[PDB]
């Protein structure tokens, strides 16, 4: 009925590196449906875009509907399958300590790049666990903090960068690991938490990524295995439907595909049996079931499922739904052309994504105390420095350390302690810098005993701790302590970096350091709601100060552009002290029925920039469009508008060009100007004249009774500015509004453009803004959204049309003349507009 | 201015029931704008009015602009100045417990009741301090509880409780006190802690409460005396302008009313003079000072504050800021005749008050655990029951608890034990049960002693925390544990009548108590927003349960009905499990420019019903009404509608009208109709013909081009309906627009009215969707916003108008004509319409 078909309700692992007769049963007989691969199969690039396209290839051949999910665990900090394969980029609390929402996409992007090149489509992430637990094991570093509001920003980022780069994801692990001292993998973990209090942090992360609007909303969601005595104290949460059904899709609503976290650990296998776990998932509701590792187990599953699918222990219907589920989620994601196809080894960002480590890096550690100012080290050449690194329970993960240290200082003594070493005490009384590396001391008593021990006898001490952020916790004494979030060797690169004092920390600890509270504050901005009738002044005095030398903008234009923004999201930045320091603005626009956001303004004051401020704005405008499902994102923003772009003609705006690019917005090659023209003795040329008499055109304003006509030749021939002609007729500036028209003033529409006059236009036309003495005057003006029909195309009118606004222009006593936001420059020549000032435009 | 001026600015107390000379010299040469009393100055309800009304009538007679405020801290817990003048109702955290943001409205606007009759126009109230901290001796019941969302929610619901009432308040203690474990009137308590950390907690409610839409939002903001020294580190943050000015005036733009803690308090009195700082207040941006207590400290910082102004050591454009934010003030609240005359001591709410204390706090007091169930216990009248409570550091107040037991059984010992009480092991043992009262045992060892002594010994335990709900931290052995939140009279009868089985616990504690794992989780329901994708179905499946029979209603009409509602807000709630167990609806409209709220619909399932659901989500909805500003508050709604108010025709329906007026709903004393007119074989009388013939009146649908003279009329006549006839413009619907012309189809417009019918007008109107074949059925229609112009008034158009709209009706072929909302059913019965169904309405 459906035996084979519930292949594809399962995931399923192996060992080595190239298929095993195993999975090439269960792929070919079973239908499996996807694969998770380990680092244990990552043998390197070329080995493994030959074994995926190996399990494509057999999948193909043996008569599957779809292609096969390949999954894998790339959490990048701690945990990381690719190895030396892929590059190292910031695991989570790594990020979190970093704290730009942004940041995290691009992780995501980069990674999701090289994971869809080598053959995986679904990385098994991100963590939205919550770290108020300092005693936590397996998700430490893995989370991105403490605050559940960190966790679901940064969460959403990079479910959108996953996903954004053709990979899927799973957000996990539902309803809430990182609240224990359990692990996971060794015992149960219990929770014994209400709902009231789950909302209050466990779920607050899965709600946001839930209620997300577009592409940051995640397509699958995994249920970890911790027991929940207030839902049900009989079963672990993977397999009790007060959880999966009840909670996620009942409560909830949640349409996407379930998963279960690997049915093998022992949370789950010393409960029931493993074949046994993956019926009740099923029956709880999950869609799919996960068996990493062991085979045996996966065939016993198979053929458990078979028998109960006979007998009707299984809801028939139910599994209709999630094979449907799966389906729609392959069909996202999976075709059999580009999955066979593969990709050039080449089209890794291999190059790019080193570049990129190397920047963020810098930003992720933290100087939490230094009591004595012993950092940053400046060592003599001579000095006897003690490196005592921890062992690790990969092999020799502070090796990193040693190099980096090598590379600032070679007299150098590096010692791996553990429990039997020897008495060190006469070392680190001879050394004149003694440097302790932890890796989570405050679950290995050992380093705690060498740390208090090294504290009584250094000269100078500091306390490098590469896992886990709370160690200091055990010894409070320390004066000089530092946190890496991760024992990558890039993160131990920084985290030397930072000792020497070549690098500054940046970041904040994103954790509560239990019996230490005198952490390092640095200068601290937030970033608040806009408030016009308190913050306009200092945002138009900001404005000035940065763009008043060639843009000089008075206050009602500053509040003309900001007020009428649809469905506007201003923010300005404050100091301690509530002082603005930097604003944004911020608009979305519905566009073929596609919410766009449109990046406004960005701005900060002069003696404040380079402090990280933009980019608190920056975030905060692109979590909102995250959130929103603004999903196409533009630099300047087309109607209202303070540019359509980033100027280009001065160099702190070609500088603002780097900055964006270097987040991820693609900027164009080519520029984007703005026209001036002078009228104060224009006359229409005689050829224009004569062609416009010859072809019997008619030129005038629309009326009242005649605006279909206009809304009709728009929808046809140039439907993306209907909005525009719309939003003046709302105004009544009927006047503003010419059309050419066939004979006379009764004939069909056949071109048109929107007329604009300082004075005569409405208040709230934003079409000219510059009507500093300085720029255009007062007797200023221009036009805008210039087409003829396409049928009428070649008879001159374009120009004609044109001509004749620079006429009436003229006859309404403007002088300087504004053609906004266009390309064609000799177009724009025949009638004496000269370029006025260029833009470059950039989206996302 | 400007030297007599400044006295608006402080507020001093006295000694006394009568004026002092003090006082009466502060008042009379000094301007003196402000009183603040204590209980020293509270003796009876009649000498509280002859003071109030003394001091006031001095003020007048020394030529006062304005009335003096009269201030006092009335926060109804552990904390009043009442006595046994004013009832007893339920403090901070009895409330936060209690649970309903209804309950805590309603018993500020009862207290701001009591206190306006005796002269006090001004509560120093409520405290928005969060009590995250286990060990805070002041703020302990005094804050709602742990969440601050739950404070925010309280808070807001008071701030409008007690403004509502005519009188002032103050939310305090800015920035947030709730977390420390030093007392402000001993020694200087610290709060290190940066804006990121205070904007997660203790910033909480005072924004929410700030960014209040209308009436719950605060008068005033009182700041604390508490050292934060990542803003200032020399001085408490009363008197640090970093806090006062750069935090609250610039950062959060508040525009109201800024004052002072008692600058009598050691704080500031041993940190700088209690005159000085006086001074300093005002520097840091304070509107005004506080000096509660000592004539000396009044007169100096009077004298300090002359001689401030003379040199120029105070802003003088600042003071009179300051001054017209106090004329602001005061022009809300006060004016002479009201505040000199003395209100009648039967309208103090004293009766309907007692009963309200009553009812609310059988809903107050939490069995925390009882793992014996020892609760209720059922003593035979020959048991020895052996009370103990703990001295106090009021008088004696667990005599109260003693009285309460006392009338459940009359073979009882009552001993106050303390540190000097010689053994009690003997008595303990020979007792059948025990009761032990105490008042922050985790405060006082004794106590801790004297439970652990209890808990070996004794046969049976009960143990009753009074103050503080945290003392079973120090003893979670006890299994019979229950808590009171204060020490009131009321709390101790009702812990009583739980502690005897005559009531049940209803509350949750709004606080975790450390080493207390096993806490009593009452079966909860929670509140999520309406997703219609998901819940249509099963809110119409419950429409069916509850109103089915007399209403039958399709899913389209409640989802036309649901959908078309303006700036909407509908909520579910669910059980554990996810299902769905009631539901309400919600829109806000604007009338005269003010936001109204109106309360759509309010249904939970009967098998449901009596459990707490009907309150969650009527609170829910009051919340957001309040936050919105939404001040004007509806029992159904207008435009679209399932009711008009509440039914009357069944005994659930009147049942629900109760409902709604116990929980502070003005209901009407009379009713409002529906009627049913027969049109089958309908005729219009010929005395209307004739009369209509006679007077010329024309009839006829509204052009399109004739549309401003509908709206014009609307405007003129009946504004309030102009925004509905607008509406069936939008959707097209001129066929069902009739207006009364005076000779001729261009004759003036003297009357108008709306009709409507079944698959005429358009899917979107929602006039009639009682359709159901039990009901009007498919053939079916009618009128509404029938108007005649009062210049045309008696000239039988109403009915001429009316008739001829049952005429159209017929002639579209409708039998049952619906005309909605009525009272004069003589004028419908005319024209053959019987009243069909009856609602009562409900403002608030
Ligand atoms: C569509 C439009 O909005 S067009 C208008 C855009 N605005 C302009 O053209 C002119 C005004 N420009 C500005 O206000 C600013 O220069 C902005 C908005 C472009 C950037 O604001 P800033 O606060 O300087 O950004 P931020 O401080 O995050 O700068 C990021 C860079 O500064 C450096 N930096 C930031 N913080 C630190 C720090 N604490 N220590 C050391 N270096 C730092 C980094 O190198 C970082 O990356 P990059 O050098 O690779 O670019
Ligand atoms: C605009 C319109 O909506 S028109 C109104 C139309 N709606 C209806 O008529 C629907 C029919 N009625 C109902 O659905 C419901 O009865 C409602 C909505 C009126 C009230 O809902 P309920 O859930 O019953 O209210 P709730 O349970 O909060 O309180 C009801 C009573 O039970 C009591 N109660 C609640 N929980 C408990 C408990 N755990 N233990 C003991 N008593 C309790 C309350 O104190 C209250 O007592 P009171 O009668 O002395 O005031």
């Amino acid at each position: 009925n459906l035996d084979k078909e519930i292949g594809q309700l399962l995931m399923c692992g192996f060992d080595g590196l190239e298929p095993t007769p195993g999975i090439i049963d269960l792929i070919e007989n079973h239908n499996l449906g996807s694969i998770i691969l380990f680092s244990r199969n990552i043998a390197t690039p070329k080995q493994v875009q030959k074994l995926t396209h190996s399990l494509q290839q057999i999948a193909r051949n043996a008569g599957h509907k779809r292609p096969l999910f390949i999954a894998v665990d790339q959490e990048n900090g701690v945990v990381r399958r690719l190895g030396d394969s892929g590059t190292y980029l910031p695991g989570n609390m790594a990020l979190g300590a970093l704290g730009s929402s942004t940041a995290a996409r691009n992780v995501a992007m980069a990674i999701s790049k090289e994971l869809l090149t080598l053959g995986m489509n679904w990385n098994l992430a991100p963590v939205l666990d919550v770290n108020n637990n300092p005693l936590n094991p397996v998700i430490g570093v893995r989370s991105y903090g403490q605050d559940p509001e960190l966790v679901a920003r940064m969460g959403l980022a990079q479910v959108e960068g996953y996903q954004r780069g053709k990979v899927a994801t799973s957000i996990k692990h539902f309803p809430g690991h990182g609240d224990t001292a359990t692990d996971s993998h060794l015992d149960v973990p219990v929770i014994n938490k209400t709902l009231e209090e789950l909302d209050k942090t466990e779920l607050v992360p899965f709600k946001k990524a839930l209620e997300a609007g577009g592409i940051a909303c995640p397509t699958s969601v995994m249920v970890g295995h911790m027991l929940l005595p207030h839902f049900n104290k009989d079963v672990v949460s993977s397999i009790a439907p007060e959880i999966v059904r009840d909670l996620l899709r009942r409560r909830f609503g949640y349409k996407g595909v379930i998963i279960t976290d690997c049915l093998e650990m022992d949370a789950v296998k010393e409960t029931v049996g493993t074949p046994k776990g993956a019926l009740m998932a099923l029956q709880a509701g999950n869609d799919m079931a996960m068996i990493s590792h062991t085979l045996a187990f996966q065939k016993d599953a198979f053929k458990v499922l078979y028998s109960a699918l006979q007998e009707g222990q299984l809801d028939k219907d139910e599994i209709r739904q999630s094979l449907q589920r799966v389906a729609q989620l392959k069909d996202q994601f999976l075709n059999w052309d580009d999955v066979l196809q593969q990709a050039d080894l080449k089209t890794m960002g291999s190059e790019a994504h080193a570049t990129l480590s190397k920047e963020l890096y810098d930003r992720v550690p933290t100087v939490v105390t230094n009591r004595k100012n012993t950092l940053p080290i400046r060592p003599a050449q001579t000095d006897k420095i003690l490196f005592l690194a921890a062992h690790v329970p990969e092999k020799e993960p502070f090796n990193s350390f040693h190099a980096s240290l090598l590379k600032r200082h070679t007299n150098l003594e590096y010692i791996i302690y553990n429990e039997e070493t020897p008495d060190l005490s006469q070392k680190i009384q001879e050394a004149d810098w003694v440097i302790i590396g932890t890796a989570n001391a405050n679950l290995y008593p050992f380093q705690v005993r060498m740390v208090q021990q090294a504290q009584k006898l250094a000269k100078r001490l500091v306390v490098a701790a590469v896992m886990n952020p709370y160690d200091q916790m055990c010894f409070p004494q320390v004066d000089t302590y530092l946190v890496t979030y991760e024992y990558t060797p890039p993160a131990h690169e920084a985290a030397v970096r930072l000792i020497f004092g070549e690098i500054e920390t940046r970041s904040r600890l994103p954790i509560s350091i239990p019996n230490v509270d005198d952490a390092i504050a640095p200068a601290t901005f937030i970033v608040d709601d806009y408030r016009n009738d308190d913050d306009l002044d200092h945002v138009t005095a900001m404005w000035d100060d940065i763009f008043g030398k060639d843009w000089p903008l008075r206050k009602d234009k500053i509040n003309l552009g900001l007020q009428r923004a649809k469905l506007q999201k201003h923010k300005v930045a404050r100091d301690s002290q509530g002082k603005i320091v930097g604003f944004v603005a911020t608009q979305i626009v519905v566009v073929d029925n596609k919410k766009h956001g449109q990046l406004m303004l960005l701005m900060v004051s002069p003696s404040y920039q380079g402090k990280g401020v933009g980019t608190l704005l920056h975030d905060a405008a692109l979590e909102h469009f995250r959130e929103q499902g603004a999903d196409c994102i533009k630099l300047g923003s087309t109607y209202p508008r303070f540019f359509p772009g980033v100027p280009d003609d001065d160099a702190q705006s070609r500088k603002a060009q780097a900055f964006f690019s270097k987040k991820g917005w693609r900027m164009d090659d080519n520029l984007v100007h703005d026209l001036i023209g002078d009228l104060q003795d224009y006359k229409v040329p005689d050829k224009i004249q004569a062609r416009m008499l010859k072809e019997k055109i008619w030129f005038g304003r629309i009326k009242p009774s005649e605006t279909w006509e206009l809304y009709a030749f728009q929808q046809r021939n140039f439907p993306h500015w209907l909005s525009t002609y719309q939003h003046h007729v709302e105004l009544g500036d009927y006047q503003d509004l010419i059309v050419a028209r066939q004979d006379d003033e009764n004939g069909r529409v056949i071109a048109s453009l929107i007329l604009n006059t300082t004075h005569v236009s409405h208040e709230y036309r934003s079409d000219l803004i510059w009507t500093d003495d300085k720029l255009f005057g007062e007797r200023s003006g221009g036009m805008a959204c210039v087409g003829v029909a396409q049928e009428e195309r070649g008879r001159g009118i374009g120009i004609g049309i044109v001509a004749h606004a620079n006429w009436l222009l003229k006859q309404r006593g403007v002088t300087k003349s504004y053609v906004d936001w266009v390309e064609l420059l000799d177009f724009y020549s025949r009638v004496g507009y000269k370029t006025w000032r260029s833009y470059r435009l950039g989206h996302f």
